[PDB]
């Protein structure tokens, strides 16, 4: 089925991060692409990719980025779609670095941010999730249960 | 209209931030209301707001907070929706990392500290609106085409 | 015996850190129970949970969270009850979030925070005991006892 | 009436900040002292201060300070007593560093930086005293609740 | 003269800090174009600005921003010129990560926060000009020793 | 060949990090050459070098140092030259103390300040090249061929 | 009478805080020159300053400076006598830890962000001198004994 | 020989930092005393060391202590003499807890504060010489061919 979400990554490195994107889309049954653009490296590439993604059938950008983060905001420079950011954690900052290039974006141009590293990646698929479901009723029903099973699959009590 | 975005604060002392995300997307043409729901102060309120807020016919929340910040990601923890969190002026540093530090499973969408966060929570509520309502796809790019051939060319 | 403290926690993750609390309640012989309950994950539990309290005989509530730590906060939010929070240590931000998340509490609306990791575990449960001691004059006497037997055993000179 | 609880200050500077604890207190009806206490300029002041504060029928100590903050930390060692510790306005994150970062063994009930934490700090002190006093239990109930309900549902 | 370094600042707000690369250009007389660029929001403007920036005859840009300052680093993406990027007061710590962390092929040389910044970031261009320029050079010479020169034996 | 670039380190525990950037000058064939010298434990030997830089043909100096880094802010003091500092990472402050002792100059005394560790050292490098390929053709040709060569293989979807 | 502790500062704008040294040291009766030193602006006056020091009969010398702050750590680099770093106000961050993290074998000992650590250094250098000088440990002792006696009981 | 310099810790686990301060102290033959005392569990053991140290012949004191850092504050509070403070570095925060607690001294209230770890506590034992070699000639001698060994000492080029 065509892509509704575009999971985009500056590098090989940030897979081991974004691929929990990747894997939530799949669980929650969301038809979606998985790439890597930089935008400090590969800029024009970015652009290509952020200024179709509307016209290929895109809804939601995932993007996903560490150190001087500007994937995240570079692509919402050019598409209109909602674009959600994951600061992938670096080696010597922890991933400060990564979130404030990406969350810090300038009044006009918006990108939601997520957590620092893998959670964040899975935030952002579940995000992109929700606004998908806004209008797709059998996926807000898979979202809910998916939601509730999490809730309900906590445990009461410490084991030692 | 009714409401399709909630924009909730903690305080009246967050209204000067969040008064630009009303701004916005009254400026857009998006009915929405505008609320205070303190999650600490008034916990119940904000439980019922969020638990409701689907039912109610909202589709997106913004929920702007300083300090510790409770507030964007609780609402996220009993709404279904999106819930997108502007970090109020530590200068909003604590406001940030609990907002966008959410555990796996529990969703903020975070914007910038303050006043462009604020207007960004209300720009990126209005991107998710506009997928599915294409007047407001086509007010929101005059939007951000006049966003960018309005920046000046060099300085004053 | 009936549990006069009440130990809760996010995750079983957090566990780690918190049993430093359980430990120290139970050496003091101080009633307690331990739970794992999640402000973000499980907010109707915390909310069951935090407003009985009081009429279940609780006297003082430990709350152990870490990252985006909103349990010891919303905990306070439903109790009348000391709250006593726990930043409990994240990967990136080495227990930084955890702290902001949980100390930074509005006015009207306190908990009482300690050290990140297991010396604020230890110490949550010893301010606990300080707490309960005030009406309780046998454990006044062993937490007096307790608290002059690890200034004895400071040691006076280092090894080599 | 006798004071219950002490409220302790490292220097005149620190009052700005820390009338806020004193104010919350009378509100509540909470019989106290407040003073200048410096565990760097005066330790020997504090050493019997601390010392001598359950014996003098104290129950809870609010203690605030600014910069390196040592005035906390070093009550809670001289004293068995609860201590709550109040940074003061590095925008107070030394004091908070120094105040809630305390070795295993002597608590500091750290409280938000500033007139929030001051403010918290005293009503903690309330939800203490509150376990054994039925008559401020009911107060601190009431002033709770009449947070909760003040707060505005509308920003103007 | 036709330009030879360009200063390129995100915004107009970002003047008050930019034009003191600016005034030490001209006071070196080294010929300069000074042009408003946001990368997010004007990104075609700025790529333009970038791939085209060698053939017109710059040498060296100098680029200047506030918040996640995306500026100077994709202008370093688009350009084989020499980027000097100057973080414009989180009191600019967010543009200086977002400046300096460049990753390893996209070289932006950073300067001081603010102000200080954009003079070295000036200065700098100056000095790798001054390479290829003698009496450029001497007059960079000239500079630097009348400030060391100029500096004050005691505080007044 | 005779050296226009000049690399210092404060020390041989730097040159894990420089090493990087010795490796792309002799890749793009820019004559260089190595050096240690501290500002803070040799600052004589630094005011030898940095006096007589330009006199013995340097173009560039690129300045390594980590902790209360020292070395490009004084090297800068004492010659005209362009020099690009590398904040090269520490261990307990993970290079901020690096960062900050080099990028924050005074107005009046420039460093060009490249990325905490490696990938700084390498910026360093490559900032020299396009420095001295405003002037030498060949070498403009070898750095464009590496710019390009470096978007060309940038993958372009993840392996798993 | 010659000076025997040294206070040098990066620029004039650094006097505000430095003058609380010389303030001191003037009560105290400890004689003492006050200058300005740029390590980046006039390193070989710097240079000359610190070697030269010693043999000019300083004891002592107190360096403050903010930004990348490197006048305490480059005159400890070239004096053999004990430098005190104070850190002018990123707040005096990244000062405070270009002058703290110095590398073993070159010592600065750093007092505190501004005022307070200016005041500081000259106390620590009377502390220094007292050893030595019988007269001005008595009066130190004074000073140290006025400061405590001295701090209200409450405040006002 | 009597101690002139007193070497306090605030816990054996600080002496792994603390102990490159007795090794140069004895490298520059300075007679010392080594100890362990805490300001937070020992307090009134620590009154009585820092309130004595003149009388008992001690010059200058050298304070290790790491997390809410109060030995180094609070010897200070009680002894005319210069006390020196060495943040030793902590799990979580990597000592700058340490620092800030240490550094961050009163007006009034003195703490000659160096670095985060090892090379602080290296430089306390050398600032502590520095202090004494201003009354004694052959110690000025000792310290003198010691720096200047160092300076000797630091290599010209690094080895791969």
């Amino acid at each position: 089925s065509a892509p509704v979400v575009g999971i985009i990554m500056g590098s090989q490195s940030d897979w081991e991060t974004m691929r929990h994107a990747d894997a939530l889309l799949t669980e929650l049954e969301i038809p979606h692409e998985t790439l890597i653009v930089s935008a400090n490296r590969t800029p024009d590439r970015l652009a290509d990719y952020a200024r179709t993604a509307a016209e290929r059938g895109l809804n939601v950008i995932i993007a996903g980025a560490g150190g001087a983060a500007h994937l995240p905001g570079m692509c919402a420079a050019w598409t209109r779609l909602p674009v959600l950011g994951v600061p992938v954690e670096s080696r010597a900052l922890k991933g400060m670095d990564s979130l404030l290039s990406i969350v810090q974006m300038p009044g006009g141009v918006p990108v939601g941010t997520l957590a620092i590293g893998a959670s964040g990646a899975k935030n952002a698929a579940l995000l992109a999730a929700s606004i998908l479901a806004l209008y797709n009723p059998a996926l807000a029903a898979r979202l809910e249960t998916w939601r509730a099973l999490q809730t309900a699959s906590v445990p009461n009590s410490p084991i030692t």
